[PDB]
Parts: structure tokens; sequence; C-alpha cells
């Protein structure tokens, strides 16, 4: 059992949970893979899983070796012997989408995980069908700026078919288009869907903040393009509260993240389309999204725009530049009744997450350079508290891109 | 071998240098332990490690294989039959010295690590021997703030015979006065120093940038007091160069920083007091000392000074405020002509570092988690940048507090 200490407070506590990770991560004795981006690259496998997920569901409600607790195990079991896999009960469903958020190491906004709408999707059948509950979803999970927790379910993988897949990695994102120079007009991050967008007779625009269509794909056919209603898509338009030149800038936001390219895993069974959304933390928009070099690397615009030195460091005109557009967006979020969270409330937060999580299950798997805001990290609190990192399932996982 | 990627550029490595990882670290599969502080708490085994790091040696120099090699393999073959260990040769001292920077992974500095000047004081032989060398590395290295490079090495641990110890952390600290109720005077990282050094006889101050005398120890005797003379302690008044108000808060730093509780490893042998030196980079001063809540704490009161709404979190005046505190480090640095360095270039340096790494070795252990700066990680280039942490012999290593 790791102890873990909190360097600001002294405190000391005991991961006990950790014990029982099941996969396995990168890392050896012999080396730390911890920095990896990717740390990953059948009915006896599938059962095992199955068992110990209703084991797990009937521990948390209290009803663990109850008479229910066996029946569900032998339906489960008759199932797979007939059909080669097993549905899920739509508690079940709930309970596995909320774990595996709960689970979700890189995830600083876990204190909300026991509030989840869950969209049942698993009768979809055809892209069409997709885009309406895609719409739906976006429209319940925005509520006017109101953002709520949501994830909408489709079907699950099973044997001698095909998956479905929203090839999007996110249900909103800018197009990125390249140029003779090579350069990127627009999100360089998702160059790559625009052109197959593109590839697939979307008529591209010319703009920084092109929203795309969504790429949906039902089992054994391409995939189709749809264009969302552009009132289903809420922006955010990024002025600074006292710098009136920032609006000139026009730069723009979207109130929704909506993440729809991980594979959700319950019990052996496999989702590889479930988007699931809640709202933003501002790092993320103002200075990953927006500073980032191999994003919109906006920071050097900004900085001149402020007349700062930029022919030194040492002015750490990078610095100011970035608390400046991280403002504006707070700001413009503000003004316009999105909801939104700093990265101070959202550390904040998140130690009182730990502190539950180690009264209810003696630990909490977290990956610390995930967690830690990309400025101001030591400013705080989770900067000071050492971690322990782990997978559980049910899990949210990377898969391979469908092309 | 480990796939290694810069998500700026998308370029990749592999670390080939982690498959040679003698000693083992915190993790496992099952669970990560990269973020823990402390990851870590015979004559066969002496040879082995004595044998590769000569055969490190003899390559350094391009004589791998030559007769010098096999007949210092022999030499030290000999010596540790005959007395169960063996005495390195002043140039193995030198190159052991620049191979332990070399190879510690929490350091950002690295791309200096062939610039370092190393006193050998294996013949020391008294406290006050001690002290005289380490005044020699104090006035040499902080050279009237051209900092220099420097590491002094005293005599190894041997069987029957009491470590040297410094038992300072750095060669230069400010006390802390721990108080009745919890609170503390002065650096709040100092306070076990200062009370053992009031135990010992000192006369105490009562300011908040008083600097502590040096506990020394030779063989077998309890620790010594000596006073470091105020003329070879140089110091920076903290001012920032539009905040004139600043100056009034009367922080100071001191110009060298010198760790002196880290014990130095070279082919097996251990040596408990080793003293190393170099510069500040200005984060370390800024963000960490003066901005840690458990230590000088001093953000809140900046940023009431600066006039910033401290109310509420998403104002960002910690942000701000730390920005302005790091700038006034940074000035105040440059006014007086002391070496530093701003968290910027040295993360650009430590870059360079890594590509004449992989060139010359197949990798190099870094620890992300301590390579990102505290404050604006994402804006560096260091964060987009995957690492494999493992340890490698020469090493600096933490060791138990002498009393
Ligand atoms: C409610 C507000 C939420 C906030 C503020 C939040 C915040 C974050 C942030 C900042 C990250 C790091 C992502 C990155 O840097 O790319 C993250 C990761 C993650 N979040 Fe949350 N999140 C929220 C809700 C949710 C929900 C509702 C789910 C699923 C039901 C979820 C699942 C995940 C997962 C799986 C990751 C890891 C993604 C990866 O490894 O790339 N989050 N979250
Ligand atoms: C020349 C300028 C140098 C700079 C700017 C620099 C910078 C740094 C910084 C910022 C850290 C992290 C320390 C912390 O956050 O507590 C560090 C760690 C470290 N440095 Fe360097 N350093 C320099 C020179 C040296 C030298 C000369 C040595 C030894 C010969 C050295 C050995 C180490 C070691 C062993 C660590 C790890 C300490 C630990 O694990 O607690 N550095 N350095
Ligand atoms: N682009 C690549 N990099 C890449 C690879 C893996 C991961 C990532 C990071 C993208 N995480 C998006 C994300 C995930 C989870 C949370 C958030 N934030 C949020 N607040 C929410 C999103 N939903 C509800 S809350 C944002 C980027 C590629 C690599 N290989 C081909 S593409
Ligand atoms: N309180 C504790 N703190 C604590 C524990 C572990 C580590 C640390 C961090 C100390 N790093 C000091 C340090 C080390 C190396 C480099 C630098 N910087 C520099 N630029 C240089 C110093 N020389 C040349 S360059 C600064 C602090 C305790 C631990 N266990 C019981 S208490
Ligand atoms: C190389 C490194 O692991 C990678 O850039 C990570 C670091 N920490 C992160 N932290 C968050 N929240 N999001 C990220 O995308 C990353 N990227
Ligand atoms: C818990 C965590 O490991 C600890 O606070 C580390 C994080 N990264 C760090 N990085 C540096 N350079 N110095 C530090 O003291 C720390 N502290
Ligand atoms: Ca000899
Ligand atoms: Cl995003
Ligand atoms: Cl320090
Ligand atoms: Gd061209
Ligand atoms: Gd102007
Ligand atoms: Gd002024
Ligand atoms: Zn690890």
């Amino acid at each position: 059992f790791p102890r873990v200490k909190n360097w600001e407070v002294g405190s000391i506590t005991y991961d006990t949970l950790s014990a029982q990770a099941q996969q396995d991560g990168p890392c050896t004795p012999r080396r730390c893979l911890g920095s990896l981006v990717f740390p990953r690259k059948a009915p006896e496998q599938l059962l095992s899983q199955a068992r110990d997920f209703i084991n797990q569901y009937y521990s948390s409600i209290k009803r663990s070796g109850s008479q229910a607790h066996e029946q569900r195990l032998q339906e489960v079991e008759a199932e797979v012997a007939a059909t080669g896999t097993y549905q899920l009960r739509e508690s079940e469903l709930v309970f596995g989408a909320k774990q595996a958020w709960r689970n979700a190491p890189r995830c600083v906004g876990r204190i909300q995980w026991g509030k989840l709408q869950v969209f049942d999707a698993r009768d979809c059948r055809s892209a069409q069908e997709m885009f309406t509950y895609i719409c739906n979803h976006i429209k319940y999970a925005t509520n006017r700026g109101n953002l709520r927790s949501a994830i909408t379910v489709f079907p699950q993988r099973c044997p001698g078919r095909g998956d479905f897949r929203i090839w999007n990695s996110q249900l909103v994102r800018y197009a990125g288009y390249r140029q003779q120079d090579g350069s990127v007009r627009g999100d360089p991050a998702n160059v790559e869907i625009t052109e197959l967008c593109i590839q697939h007779g979307w008529t591209p625009g010319n703009g920084r903040f092109d929203v795309l269509p969504l790429l949906l794909q039902a089992p054994d056919e391409p995939p189709e393009l749809f264009l969302l209603p552009p009132e289903l898509v809420l922006e955010v338009p990024l002025e600074h509260p006292t710098l009136e030149w920032f609006a000139a800038l026009g730069l723009r936001w979207y109130a929704l993240p909506a993440v729809s390219n991980m594979l959700l895993e319950i019990g052996g069974l496999e989702f590889p389309a479930a988007p699931f959304s809640g709202w933003y933390m501002s790092t993320e928009i103002g200075t990953r999204n927006l500073c980032d070099p191999h994003r919109y690397n906006i920071l050097e615009d900004v900085a001149v725009c402020m007349d700062l030195d930029t022919r030194t460091t040492s002015s750490l005109w990078k610095d100011k530049a970035a608390v400046e557009i991280n403002v504006a967006v707070l700001h413009s979020y503000q003004l316009a009744k999105v909801t939104i969270v700093d990265h101070h409330a959202a550390t904040a937060s998140f130690m009182k997450h730990l502190e539950n999580e180690q009264k209810a299950r003696g630990g909490c798997p977290a990956d610390w350079a995930w967690i830690v805001p990309p400025i101001s990290g030591s400013l705080t609190p989770v900067f000071h508290q050492e971690m322990v990192n782990y997978f559980l399932s049910p899990a949210f996982r990377y898969q391979p891109d469908p092309w």
C-alpha cells in the first residue's frame, strides 16, 4: 500500500485501492513512463470481466450475495453462451458510465462524478439516428449555457459486426486548412478530420473558426456527413474586461466540450461510440487551445497588442499575455452565462474529491501531470499532493482512429 | 525500448539508455508512483559497480579496451581484494562528479554538466579544515556575482569511521524561528536546522532573512558550529522595475544555491559530504520560495498591494501577483549583476540538452514533474516533451538527516 504525502499540509494517507488495479500500466521498476500520453498501444475472458463488474454493482447498492445478485450472474452466463455477448441492464449501464468517469485518472472534474445524465442509444440503427441522438445530447447538455454533464451510449461492439463510430474527436471542433506554405488556418489539431470531411463532400470555409460537420459511421457502412444546426452550437466571442482591442482579434470558442472518440468499457463490454460532455476548465481554452504552439498559437499576437517586450524571455511577456488570455476566457463565458470553472476552483474541488474517495474507496487513481493545470501549477493545491496512478474498470480508454 | 514523442513538433525518439538503468524505482505495471518526492525510502557488488564506472570513464576519453583501461580494472580489483574498498584517481573523481550531474533526472540545468569545477577535499581531516574548503568553494562559486558551478568532495565513507556530514541542507539558508502558535518568522523550510543551530550555541536573530551558521560534522564527532563571513554571502535585495512599493516589502534572497545534504555515489563509493553549487532559475525563488503557502507565502500580500480582487478566484489575482514577483526576482538579480536564468531560457536549453544526449547516449533520464516549471508550464517546450525517468550511476542521492 503506497504511502502518499501532501507536502503543503504534511498529511499522510495510504492508497489501498491501487492494490485492486486490474490492467497493467507502462511503468516498471526500471523506468517510469508516467509522462507518456498513450500508456498502452474470448467468452472465458469476457465472463470474468462481466462477473467482476456485476459484483461491483451489487456491492455499491449493499446487496452483494443476494438472490438478485446470483440471478444476474446466471443470466449473463446464459446470454454469453447463446450469443457470445450480453446486455447491460439500464441501471448497470448508468452505474458503469459513472464509475468510468470516477475512475478516469486524468480528469480534474471528478467531484461531479455522481451527477451524469445517461442517454441510452443502444437501440440505434443507421447514422441518421445517430445524428438525432447526438443533436438531442447537445441540446440537453448545452441547456442555453447552463451546462449539464451527459453521456450518450450507442450500441456495443459485438462479434461479426462493425462498430458505430463518431470519426470526430469532439462533437464541436473548428476546421484546420493547410496551404502551400504548409501553414494552417484554423485549428491545426483538426487538419486530418477537416480533409476527411472535404474528401466526403463538405464545402469548406475560409475562416479560423468554421464549425466542422460530423462524420458518423453505422456498422459496416462508410461514414455520412451531417451538418450541426447552427442554433445547436453555442459559441462565446472572446473579449477582455479592460483591453478593448482584444475583441478585435476575432477569437471565439464553443460552449460544449463533448469528447466523441473514446471507448467506454463496462464489464468486458466495449462501446466505441459513447460521447460524453461536461463543461470547460478555463485553462483548457485560454492556455492550451489558444496558446499551444501547435494549436492557435496566439500568445505573441496578444503580447504585441499589450506592447510587451518580446525580445527577451526575462520580461516574462509570455506569462503576462497568457494570464490576460485566460482572464478574457473567464470574463467572456461568465458574461455569456456559459458554465466555466477556473483552474483554482477546479483544483480545490479535486482536493475535496480526493478526501471523499479516501473515505469511500481507500484511494483515488490520479495522474499528476494532467491534474496539475498548465499555468500556475504550484499556486494550486494539487501540485503539492502526491498521487498514485493506476487503471480501474469501468473505464474510458483511447482507441485507434476509424480510418 | 520506450518510444518517446514530442507533441509540439510530432518528432519521435527511442530511449535506449533506459535499458541500462541499474537501481529500481518505485513504479510497477500495477501503479505509477512517479509523483512521489522520495522514490526510494560485499566485494562482488562493489566490483561490478566499480567495473561499470571504470568502463564509463574510459569510454568518455575514447580509450575503451586500451591497455590503460584493462590495467585500471585489474588495479581496482586488486585494491578491493586487499582492502575491501578502493580509491578513485583524481581524473575519475572529476569525471564521476560531472556524470552524477548529467544523470540527475530532476535537474533542468544539465546543458551545463561538462562545466563543473571539482575541488578534491578527500584529504580533509577536521571540521575546521572542512570549513576552509567550504569558504573557498563559496568564494570561487560566487565570483562576485558571475556565478560558476562547482563541487567540493570530502572523504568517502569507509568502514570503522563515521561520515563527514554537512547538517545544513544548503550552504546558505535563512533561519526559520518557530513560534508558539505554529507560525514562523523567516523560512519555514529551515525550522529544524535553526533549532539545532540554537541548541549548539548559536545566538539567534529575529529577522526574516537571517543567514544560518554551518553545522559541520567530522567523523565520530558532534557537529561543530561555524559562522559564514558576511563578506562571503552575496545577497540580492528585491525590487520591482515598475512597482516602487515592492522594495518596501523588504524581501531579499541569496545569490548562491549550494546544496549540501545529498550523497554522491561514484563506482560504488559513497561521498556523504559533497556540496555542489550552480545558479538559480528564477521560479525557484519567485514562485516556490516566496509564494508556496508553506514557505514565505507572500502572494496575498502582494496581490492586495497591487489592488487585485482577492475575493474571487476567477480574477486570477494569484496568477497576476506571481508573475510580478517573478519579474522582481529577475530584475533584481540582473540589476545586481548576479547570474540567474528565467524558466523560458532554462527549459529551452534543456531541450537542447535532450537532443545532445539522444545523440551521445541514446536517451536522457528526466523527471517531467520536476523539469516543467511551477508557473507557465505549457508555455515552455518541456511540457510537450514525453520523458523517461530512471536511475543511472554515478548519481546524487537523498540520504537521511544525520540527527
Ligand atoms: C463536469 C465538468 C468537467 C470538467 C471541468 C472536466 C475537466 C477535465 C480536464 C481539464 C481534463 C484534462 C483533459 C485535457 O487536458 O485534454 C479531463 C479529462 C478527462 N475527463 Fe473530465 N471534466 C469534466 C467532466 C467529465 C465527464 C462528464 C466525463 C465522462 C463522463 C469526463 C471524463 C474524462 C476523461 C476520460 C478524461 C481523460 C481524457 C484523456 O485521457 O484524454 N470528464 N477532464
Ligand atoms: C548551473 C545552473 C543550474 C541550474 C539553473 C539548475 C537548476 C535546477 C533546478 C531548478 C532543480 C530543481 C530543484 C528544486 O525544484 O528543488 C535542480 C535539481 C537538481 N540539480 Fe540542478 N541546476 C544547476 C546546476 C546544478 C549542478 C552544478 C549540480 C551538481 C553538480 C546540479 C544537480 C542537481 C540535482 C542532483 C538535482 C535534483 C535535486 C533533487 O532531486 O532534490 N544542478 N536543478
Ligand atoms: N490530437 C492528438 N492528441 C491527443 C491524443 C490523446 C488525447 C488528447 C487530449 C484531448 N482530450 C480532450 C478532452 C478529454 C477529456 C476532457 C476534456 N475537457 C473537458 N473539460 C471535457 C470533455 N468532455 C466532458 S468535460 C477534453 C490529444 C492525436 C494523437 N494521435 C492522433 S490525433
Ligand atoms: N521538507 C522537505 N523538503 C524537501 C524534500 C525533498 C526535496 C526538496 C527539494 C530541495 N531541492 C533543493 C535544490 C536541489 C538541487 C538544485 C536546486 N536548485 C539550484 N538551482 C541549484 C542547487 N545547486 C546548484 S544549482 C535546489 C525538499 C523534506 C523531505 N523529507 C523530510 S522534510
Ligand atoms: C508529454 C505530456 O505528457 C503531455 O504534454 C501531457 C502533459 N500534461 C497534460 N495535462 C493535461 N491536462 N492535458 C494534456 O494534454 C497534457 N499533456
Ligand atoms: C508532489 C510533487 O511531486 C512535489 O510537490 C514536486 C512536484 N514537482 C516539483 N518540481 C520541482 N522542480 N521542485 C519541486 O519541489 C517539485 N515538487
Ligand atoms: Ca592507493
Ligand atoms: Cl478542448
Ligand atoms: Cl532554494
Ligand atoms: Gd510554394
Ligand atoms: Gd498602440
Ligand atoms: Gd510605478
Ligand atoms: Zn511511473
